């Protein structure tokens, strides 16, 4: 296994210290440690024995300058809904969780520029700008609990980034704080800046290795006027890259989401949360959102979108809602897939970008090369983005399955030269996987990077860089 | 202003690298006159060697020698940059990606472009546009200016507004590195978490970090249906609110929002005889639309239109879908930066302001400077909140410097703006960054550079403070 890194502990010492820079966000009993110890698939569990919970980027500046003195190791938390191991201790690290820095500072209702603390909730956020006629430029199903801080951090995907695109484009601008407790101000909240380095882009998709992110300044799309989902089945993966196609010809500028699933998500979702299909049983299932500004305009390109889906055949049913009760019902059959996977059983779980024409290849591979030992197999996600979520679900886990699973999920996708983690990030699990998407050179200057910014290493050690 | 100690570039330099590059070592002083010469024409330097790479190895083998000679190095595309990045200062080798001009793959389907960092941007929009499919990015540089030199600089531009920055629509980049190390970051996947995103270090970086010698790019479905909409705005109040109700009425079809005054007409069809096909007024905005469904976006542009005339917004207006009219509009804002630079000296800024007060220090300025400028004017990316201010003299004055600067650097930190809202920092602009970025960010910067190029060969002088 992986050896633990000559840190120092946490004393008396520096739980007086930290009370008296967090008065009431010192958290050392170990039964309220639990929680923050166990990461969001519940396999793996850190052994920390203190939770900072700071207010303000002063607050973490001074904890973090403590912690660079004295040699303790820092492990950030947002949300805790990570999927990758990097959100919890591999040992005795010090969680610091943004839960308490969830301020929204301003908001611009011209500009729709939004500026907040990094552990306000994603959906809160959407909550506040939706008020105001805007939306967040992202969203996915963790929602509900995942931080802004820990988006930017990862770097995360989601389920409009085909509309809106990457957090390296909509984040203006961001305040973190380094390893020493040195504040570092990008926060630009300017639609365009070319006024030195592009620091920022640094820290989006660092996973916490090279700075807390504290505060950011982030581009809020207008709200839409008018919203259509469609929900199709395909009889087959061919018909699902056509109706992909066309979709993409017909409705255009207007396409805000693209969305596929297999048979046996919509049985696993049906099994486990009890929601029924709208549609007759197919293969394949599609959604698809539009998102516009003139509601009888998308209405007649959808329209005739459909109409020629179902009429060469690609769609054997489909079904359409505007009514956001509906829209919303439609768009839980995809959010809720992941949530159903880990109530199945133990979840294998790959996050890969692969051509988009050959995205589920590796569903049926894996469902022939395992047996009876798989209890399911499923891939759905975001094909738009040529991203695939593929997972195995068994009763227990088995080092049989993994050596079936490993290293051949990952070789097939070098061989396609693909990405071995699209969205969800490196972390603790993946830290020995970047050779089948990354070369050697950039993997180097990457570390070259982490020992200027952290020479002591007390920012999430053990990830998010090979060892 | 003072030249650091590098090497001299000797008869053995000049032999290594002709075998490093054969045919591509231009030494001829007439001939090294036009890329000493920046494109204002402001800045000379006087380098005597020009190296013309063909390939990436090539370049690696170049900065191999130069590391190893403590020779300076001045990274050069197009040479249409306004910051005196792109040209040396004393004797830096120029390294132009003038013959790194081949496509490597175009896929049909995703849009995907990788290409030498040396092609010529209107040459990709023919080669992609051919394939039905557009660049992410334009300018009125197109003509001449290199992909590099667009991914170097971070170039905004005339759609940004819709498919926003090279920090989103670049997906790899192959770098050079000051050693001669080559950074291989040329991924062509939408969506790649696999550790730092390492590529965007070197996107605004401005050669000072590495050399780009290899771009891939998401490139944007090429639009069925593009609509431009030259009007005449009585006011700037009019102004913003025709962006306000286009935006509310156009939504996701728009494409372009540009604005210009009348001062700006007027140099235009002085200098470049382009006459206006509007009534005369205060102020033109620019509008284009981008979209699938042709009867629906002129639909959109009627219904915007037909209420903008009628509440005295707009008083008069011209609308054009067929190409050579949509490129003649396009011409009028296009060559402002042309026409400017045909009136005389030209102060020029470039600057982030609350777009509800962009106009304002175009009147702060002209009350200010009564008759000692020959003209101010304000126009550019309002839907961006970018405006380019420019100050017309027959001849440059050190007394309308002086009334100039500090003062638009300073109105513009007031505001919390950007002293370089696009083409950069370069040479020009390297001492004014404190009004814009805090110690910290400046300091951080510098560190990177160190790491990344301890000996400094890489564009010198540039584009950090002194
Ligand atoms: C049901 C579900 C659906 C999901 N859907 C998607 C999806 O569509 N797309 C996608 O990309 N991901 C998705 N994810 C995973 C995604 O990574 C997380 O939802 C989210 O991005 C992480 O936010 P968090 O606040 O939970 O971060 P955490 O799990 O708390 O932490 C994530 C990482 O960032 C670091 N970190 C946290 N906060 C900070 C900070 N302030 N500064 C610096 N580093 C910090 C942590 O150390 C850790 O390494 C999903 C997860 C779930 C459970
Ligand atoms: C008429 C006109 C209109 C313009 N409009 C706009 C506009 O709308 N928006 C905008 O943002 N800019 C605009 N610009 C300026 C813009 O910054 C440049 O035109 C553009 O970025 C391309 O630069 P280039 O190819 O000429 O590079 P160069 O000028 O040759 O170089 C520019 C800088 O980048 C460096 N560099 C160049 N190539 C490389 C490379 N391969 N690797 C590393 N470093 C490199 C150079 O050292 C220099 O510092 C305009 C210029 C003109 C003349
Ligand atoms: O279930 C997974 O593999 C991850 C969740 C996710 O990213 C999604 O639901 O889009
Ligand atoms: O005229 C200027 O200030 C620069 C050119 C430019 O970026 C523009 O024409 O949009
Ligand atoms: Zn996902
Ligand atoms: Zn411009």
């Amino acid at each position: 296994p992986v050896r633990r890194l000559p840190f120092s502990t946490v004393s008396k010492q520096d739980l007086a210290a930290f009370e008296r820079i967090v008065p009431g966000g010192v958290v050392t009993d170990p039964e309220a440690l639990q929680a923050p110890n166990v990461d969001w698939l519940r396999t793996l569990r850190g052994c920390s024995k203190v939770l900072l919970r700071p207010r303000t980027s002063e607050e973490v500046s001074h904890i973090l300058r403590h912690c660079h003195e004295r040699n303790l190791a820092v492990n950030p938390q947002g949300g805790n809904t990570g999927m990758v191991g990097g959100s919890v201790p591999v040992f005795d690290e010090i969680i610091l969780s943004t839960a308490r820095m969830n301020r929204v500072l301003s908001f611009h209702s011209v500009s729709g520029i939004l500026v907040c603390q990094a552990g306000c909730v994603l959906e809160e956020l959407s909550r506040y700008v939706e008020e105001r006629d805007f939306i967040m430029p992202l969203d996915l199903g963790a929602k509900g609990s995942c931080h802004i801080g820990g988006n930017v951090a990862t770097n995360a995907g989601g389920l409009r980034f085909l509309r809106y695109g990457s957090l390296h484009g909509t984040v203006l601008g961001l305040e973190v704080v380094l390893a020493d407790g040195t504040v570092l101000d990008c926060l630009t909240s300017l639609r365009k800046d070319n006024t030195g380095y592009d620091l920022k882009q640094l820290f989006i998709g660092s996973e916490g290795t090279l700075g807390i992110i504290t505060t950011v300044s982030i581009l809020c799309p207008p709200k839409p006027r008018a919203v259509n989902v469609a929900f199709l089945g395909c009889p087959g993966f061919a018909e699902v890259l056509q109706t992909f196609s066309t979709c993409k010809g017909m409705l255009g500028e207007i396409l805000s989401a693209f969305e596929f699933m297999d048979a046996v998500c919509m049985q696993l979702v049906g099994r486990h949360l009890h929601l029924a299909s709208p549609v007759q049983e197919s293969p394949f299932y599609v959604l698809i959102e539009t998102s516009g500004s003139n509601a009888g305009h998308d209405a007649e390109k959808l329209g005739h979108f459909l109409e020629h889906a179902l009429g060469s055949g690609l769609v054997t049913d489909g079904t359409m809602a505007t009514d956001q009760r509906k829209v919303k019902m439609l768009w839980a059959l995809r959010e809720r897939i992941t949530e159903a996977l880990s109530r199945d059983g133990y979840v294998y779980k790959y996050d890969l970008s692969l051509p988009v024409e050959r995205l589920y290849d590796i569903v049926t591979d894996l469902r022939a090369r395992l047996g009876p030992h798989a209890k399911h197999v499923v891939g759905y996600g975001h094909l738009g983005d040529g991203n695939l979520h593929l997972n195995v679900t068994a009763e227990a886990f088995s080092p049989s399955l993994l050596a079936a699973l490993e290293p051949h999920v990952y070789e097939w996708t070098a061989g396609q030269q693909g990405s071995v983690s699209a969205e969800h990030g490196v972390g603790f699990r993946k830290r020995d996987v970047l050779g089948y998407s990354k070369p050697p050179g950039a993997l180097q200057l990457m570390q070259q990077l982490k020992a200027l910014l952290d020479p002591k290493g007390i920012l999430n050690p053990y990830k998010t860089l090979p060892s």
